[PDB]
């Protein structure tokens, strides 16, 4: 039972509506352009004099270049400090994210200390004048909420500042801002009791709804603001109601609204309750002058928002302002009546306290304080593990796994779903081991735990899709070996294990030696889930006889490998006929054309280059700029110098250390330049061991130079300067790799050309090229980035590789065929393959498929034609079956003999009854090609995969939220 509830608003309702009607009684870029003023020009001082004379005070707010680095952050602060030295200026307002760039959401304690350390000179400037001018802390995003309130309350209780009247914004569209108001109102009572001065809250409804909904939909969270504007109008009245009392004399209030009903309410409440000296009204300078003057005569104090800017930042600042001003009379009086009634009934908990039902597992939310609380208490688990060195133990363990009988699809599905539940329960144990043993930050390790959970649920669904009624039958492998790397030490090992189980096989997990405790901690979830030693076996083999015995073992049906392409050739050399599916790094670029948003491009380039210190198969190693990209390079430099280098287990780290000191390749990338190149930012070695390296940026990296064609797997980004988009696309395509790639451009024709011409498995448009989410962006590369037939992990065809398919007897439905195909189909078998190709093409291969259907991001799964297929053997009928497939995809068939050469990463189809000659297998193992040696299937749903390259195209759909 809450003593703040009352009926004053109900009683004043009609004098309020009369008041609003009374005040209302007495293209766009042109307007905002004439309202932004030079922070140093005379125009501003004239407007301060003229408005002071008319009885107004001005809220001076400094706009400018996006605050991506400490350089520009110092600019906003020092330049705001200069305005507070101007005696005509009464009121400045600034945001935490303008004072600290790249505000790390996981380090609230450190962010607070940094903000206080940086803002004290500014508040001192307000103490050196009497009367003291006013500093307001603005709020835009939900992540600003607790750090800013904490900044406000700690700073204003320091002895130095105890008597300074200062202010802070609450956004009423956040339900939990009602709780923030109550805590701030108590804080003001605690402060007054200590002899301190009042605080002031500026009440706003909220200007960031668009990006707040995007932030939610991307992560699988509820939006932080209310779902409807009625709730916002209601909470605006509730917060006003609560705070405009004599009980809270120490909290002055700025009502910031052009809604005359909202303002008339605060006016009438202040008069009825005798708290007129706590009510200022804050409005937009120049927007509604006739209204604001009516308001002034009633309320007294009216404070006009006045945007100012540094000269160069003018056109930049006008665009920021255009979005804010765009996105934000009897049916007006009725919507107000309703908000008066809902005032006390609207929610007050934070929408982020729980999560909507989504398919993808949702990440940890550092906007919740309960999240930041367990992030402080993470542990350093040290599970025991054993090294396998005896080949006879590999043999004993392998045969023991084969003896367990196959589980049926229901049992596998139940185990996988349980495995995903249990992984979630140890998310914090996984974070503990990943941030110590693997050296990852929380921001990098936490989505990886989500990926590991998603693999279990996704591949569970896929396993059911194997028995879908159709024209072929799947038979799983008995045993798959998963050889995993260290950079993603939970999701990649588990993803291969889950895929094997879903297919019907037993799995051996052999984890990379740097991250053996990661595998052990993850294994405890599988065990809790019911996945015992008869199903999955963890084998820490060496890389000598026992490891080789495991990878070459006659009873291992496939290896899933993530690592160096030299490792894939090594393994296959030991058994060239082996099934191997390998993801093997990439040399990935982001193209930035003059039509790009330079700031969004910089944020995506630097985050893609430097997450996990660049230790990603998908990392952005190259940025290729077309022509002149303006502020891009300066901002990229500022953002890169601002990354905090340190160990992953330190909350303040925003770029972690390396897994071990650089090898030859990476040390070269860090220390030495090639001809004509220069360091825009030169990497520095920051500790004796050589694991902590600051990031670097090479300029003038030329096509075919060493850094263009060698993945260093470290914190090094190279800039190439291209004369045209067409040339930049040539350069992006000639790295030897084809894993990830992105373009930044707001020009639709450039994007369409890029979507068609770029040769990468994972394409991204106007966003980062890392962070692939299961089913949203199925992950896998072309060219040297992949070994095998190559279905994408986290895509619908991956499980189906872990076995073999055969044609079955079935009745084909009636579907029409174009006559060119029927000319080729001169057999029972060939007619059956012609028809099934048509159906598969209609069902799957000819469709661009967005499985997740997000509003803010288009995520497309499509098939691209394989250009050339090599054919080994002689069999006219089967060769005609391949001509049918090639006529439909456009692929070129090339007949291939023994000892005839073929390029690296080729696909070679085996036809006929003869074995494939061994030399072809041996050569394929050296240059990473794949000999497809199963029977030729009539069912194109299976056979056509040999003629297609899977591809994910992910495109941002919104322009700062608008879609
Ligand atoms: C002087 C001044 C200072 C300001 N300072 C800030 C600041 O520091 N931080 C900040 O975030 N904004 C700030 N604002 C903007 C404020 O938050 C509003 O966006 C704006 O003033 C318009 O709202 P309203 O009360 O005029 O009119 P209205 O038409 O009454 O209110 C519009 C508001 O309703 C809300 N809304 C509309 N549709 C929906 C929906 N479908 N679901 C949920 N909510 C919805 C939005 O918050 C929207 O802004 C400031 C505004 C002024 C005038
Ligand atoms: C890429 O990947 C590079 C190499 O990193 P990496 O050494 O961890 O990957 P890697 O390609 O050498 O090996 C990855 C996995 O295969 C295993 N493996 C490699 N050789 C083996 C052998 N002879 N016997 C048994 N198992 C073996 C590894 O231990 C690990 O589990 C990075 O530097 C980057 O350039």
């Amino acid at each position: 039972l809450m003593s703040y509830i009352n009926r004053d608003l109900e009683n004043l309702q009609e004098r309020i509506i009369a008041r609003a009607n009374e005040w209302l009684a007495a293209r766009l870029r042109q307007m905002v352009s004439h309202l932004v003023l030079d922070a140093e020009g005379k125009a501003l001082n004239k407007l301060l004099d003229e408005s002071k004379a008319k009885g107004y005070r001005l809220n001076v707010n400094l706009l400018g270049e996006a605050v991506l680095g400490d350089g520009e952050a110092n600019n906003r602060l020092t330049r705001t400090m200069e305005l507070l030295k101007n005696p005509r200026v009464d009121y400045v307002s600034i945001k935490a994210t303008s004072v600290v760039a790249q505000l790390n959401p996981w380090d609230i304690d450190g962010n607070t200390e940094l903000l206080k350390e940086r803002l004290r000179p500014l508040y001192r400037l307000a103490l050196q004048r009497s009367p003291h001018p006013f500093i307001n802390l603005d709020m835009e995003e939900y992540k600003d909420l607790h750090v800013t309130i904490r900044l406000f309350e700690e700073l204003l209780m320091e002895e130095e500042f105890l008597g300074l009247e200062a202010g802070i914004v609450l956004q009423a569209y956040l339900p939990d801002s009602f709780q923030a108001l109550q805590q701030l109102a108590d804080f003001a009572k605690r402060r007054a009791a200590a002899g301190g001065a009042k605080i002031k809250i500026r009440l706003v409804k909220g200007a960031n709804l668009s990006m707040e909904k995007v932030d939610a939909e991307l992560h699988g969270w509820y939006p932080a603001p209310y779902a409807t504007k009625e709730e916002v109008d209601a909470n605006f009245l509730r917060m006003m109601d609560y705070i405009l009392r004599p009980e809270h004399e120490n909290v002055r209030v700025g009502i910031a609204s052009h809604n005359l009903f909202s303002v008339a309410s605060a006016y009438e409440l202040s008069v009825e309750r005798g708290v007129e000296t706590q009510l200022d009204v804050e409005m937009l300078q120049g927007m509604a002058p006739a209204q604001a003057e009516a308001v002034r005569q009633a309320v007294g104090t009216v404070i006009l928002y006045t945007p100012v800017v540094h000269a160069e930042d003018f056109d930049v600042a006008v665009s920021y302002l255009v979005r804010r001003l765009e996105e934000n009379l009897t049916e007006q009086e009725a919507r107000f009546r309703e908000s008066v009634a809902q005032r006390w009934k609207v929610a007050e908990d934070s929408r982020r306290l729980s999560t909507p039902e989504t398919f993808n597992a949702s990440d940890s939310d550092p906007a919740l304080l309960s999240t930041l609380e367990w992030a402080r208490t993470l542990e350093d688990p040290q599970p025991k593990w054993r090294l396998i060195t005896d080949v006879e133990e590999v043999d004993k363990t392998v045969a023991g796994l084969l003896k367990s009988p196959r589980l049926d699809i229901a049992e596998r599905t139940a185990l996988l779903q349980r495995a995903a539940d249990e992984l979630e329960n140890i998310r914090q144990d996984l974070l503990g081991v990943m941030t110590h043993e693997a050296g990852k930050t929380i921001a990098e390790a936490d989505p990886e735990v989500s990926e590991a959970i998603d693999f279990a649920r996704y591949y569970a669904r896929c396993a059911n899709a194997l028995n879908t009624p159709g024209h072929s039958k799947f038979t799983p492998h008995n045993l798959v070996v998963v050889a995993s790397p260290w950079n993603f030490p939970v999701a990649i090992p588990l993803g291969g294990v889950f895929a094997s189980l879903a297919a019907g096989a037993k799995a051996i997990l052999k984890p990379a030696p740097e991250v053996r405790r990661c595998a052990e901690v993850a294994l405890t979830a599988l065990r809790k889930a019911g996945i015992g030693e008869d199903l999955v076996q963890l084998m820490h083999t060496d890389e000598a006889d026992a490891g080789r015995r495991l990878m070459s073992h006659p009873d291992v049906d496939a290896i899933i490998l993530t690592g160096a392409s030299e490792t894939a050739s090594l393994f296959r050399g030991w058994k060239p006929e082996m099934n191997i599916h390998a993801e093997t790094s990439g040399k990935n670029a982001i193209i930035v054309t003059p039509s790009a948003d330079p700031d969004l491009a910089v944020a995506d380039v630097y985050k893609s280059a430097f997450g996990h210190a660049g230790q990603k198969c998908s990392a952005a190693s190259l940025v290729i700029l077309v022509g002149d990209v303006g502020r891009f390079t300066d901002q990229l430099i500022d953002a890169t110098r601002t990354l905090r280098v340190g160990y992953g287990h330190e909350l303040s780290t925003t770029m972690n250390g390396l897994i071990s000191p650089p090898g030859e390749k990476l040390h070269r990338g860090l220390t030495t330049l090639e001809t004509g190149e220069s360091w825009l930012v030169k990497p520095e070695k920051l500790n004796d061991e050589g694991t902590l390296w600051s990031p670097g940026i090479r300029d003038n990296v030329r096509p075919g130079s060493w850094f263009h064609t060698h993945e260093c797997f470290g914190p090094v980004l190279g800039i190439m300067h291209a004369e045209s988009l067409e040339q930049a696309i040539e350069w992006q395509n000639s790295t030897g790799f084809g894993l990830t790639g992105g373009i930044h451009s707001l020009d639709e024709d450039e994007v369409e050309l890029w979507k068609e011409k770029v040769e990468v498995g994972n394409a991204y448009i106007n966003r980062g090229i890392t962070g692939a989410i299961v089913q949203r962006q199925p992950f896998g590369g072309w060219k040297n980035s992949s070994v095998g037939v190559g279905a994408k992990a986290g895509g619908p065809n991956y499980v189906a590789q872990l076995g073999t398919w055969e044609d079955i007897e079935s009745d084909v439905p009636s579907v029409s065929l174009p006559p060119a195909y029927r000319e080729l189909a001169n057999t029972e078998f060939l007619k059956r393959a012609a028809a099934l190709d048509e159906i598969a093409w209609r069902t799957e291969f000819g469709v661009e498929q967005d499985f997740t259907g997000l509003r803010c991001e288009s995520n497309v799964f499509r098939y691209r034609p394989l250009e050339t297929l090599y054919v080994v053997g002689d069999d006219e009928e089967q060769f005609n079956r391949l001509k049918l497939a090639a006529l439909r995809t456009g692929t070129e068939l090339r007949k291939l003999e023994t000892h005839e050469w073929f390029p690296p990463h080729s696909r070679i189809r085996a036809i006929g009854d003869a074995p494939v000659p061994t030399t072809i297998y041996e050569w394929a193992a050296l240059n990473g090609s794949v000999v497809i040696d199963g029977p030729v299937l009539a069912d194109g749903r299976r056979e056509l995969l040999h003629f297609l390259k899977e591809q994910a195209v992910s495109t941002t759909n919104h322009r700062f939220g608008y879609i």
